[PDB]
């Protein structure tokens, strides 16, 4: 029909390599300035960590169960207003996002099958942090990878 909205309920994955501790940073394609870590709304009829698991698979084509990776459910909800010009993509009325945290650590750095975005950069902690718009994902960084 159209294009249905977002939920304001999402999920955030914080992927980096455990050899490098550098971040995967995309960049969005409806904000080409917003670099941001793994995104999406929790769908109708699943949990967090599902959500997690599936945006990872179809983001960056990374199977965490077929890889036998570990999904770190990094234990923090945030909510904010979401920026003024990507409001749109949800049902009138709606100005607040709550979303929750995940860290997942890969062996190595590799290169990236994104499928929704238009690069990446494996970018050392503090770099991403300050390059993202988003504050969340900013503090994300600090927290669970900076340390
Ligand atoms: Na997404
Ligand atoms: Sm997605």
């Amino acid at each position: 029909k159209d294009k249905v909205y977002k939920r304001p309920v999402s999920i955030l994955v914080v992927i980096y390599a455990q050899d490098t501790k550098r971040v995967l940073m995309l960049q969005r394609r409806d904000d080409p300035d917003f670099w941001q870590s793994v995104t999406g709304s929790v769908e109708e009829g699943e949990t967090a960590p599902q959500a997690a698991m599936r945006e990872v698979k179809e983001e960056v084509t990374i199977d965490v169960v077929a890889e036998q990776l570990t999904l770190i459910d990094c234990q923090r909800t945030v909510e904010f207003e979401i920026f003024s010009h990507l409001r749109h993509r949800y049902a009138p009325g709606v100005t607040r996002n709550t979303e929750s945290w995940f860290c997942l650590a890969l062996p190595h750095e590799r290169q990236i099958v994104f499928t929704e975005h238009l690069a990446y950069k494996w970018l050392d902690a503090p770099a991403a942090a300050a390059l993202t718009k988003s504050w969340s994902n900013r503090q994300a960084i600090e927290q669970f990878v900076i340390n």
